[PDB]
RNA sequence: ACUGAAACUGUAGUAGAACCAAUCGGGGUCGUCAAUA
């Protein structure tokens, strides 16, 4: 079953990504924007570039070239875990221990982590 | 009731000036799944 709430209606408008040129936060200022929902964009204020590695044996091959070690399993993160990715406020507070799970996205007064 | 003749629509003139194919984005990462009896 679901959760009453969709997390996008968990997030406030003045968190959500930029739609107006009048609405820019501090990092779309500085690192630019475009506008998903709409027209509108800018161009970064900030730009990295000249990556320079200053070491030269930098890179670990574990004896061979053909070795390699396998990582650990890196799954998809599953908000659905209301108790991880839920707050229980628009401030960002935890949801509180103990309460059943139907209790997470179910406010709209809850909030995002 | 005696055809006029002969005469280059040519000569000069740059389809061009201006305009960034560009703006934003870490190749990243963890909780189950399934519905009967």
């Amino acid at each position: 079953g679901l959760y009453e709430i969709a997390p996008v209606d968990l997030l406030d408008e003045t968190l959500k990504p930029a739609t107006d040129k009048k609405q820019l936060s501090p990092a779309d200022r500085v690192f630019g924007w475009v506008n998903q929902r709409g027209n509108g964009c800018y161009k970064g204020q900030l730009r990295i570039h000249s990556v320079t590695c200053q070491h030269d044996d930098a890179i670990d091959d574990f004896g061979n070239q053909n070795f390699s070690v396998p990582l650990a399993i890196l799954g998809q993160p599953k908000p659905e875990q209301a108790r991880f990715y839920c707050a229980d406020d628009r401030k960002g507070i935890p949801l509180e221990d103990g309460y059943d799970r139907d209790d997470g996205y179910s406010d709209s007064e809850q909030g995002l982590r």
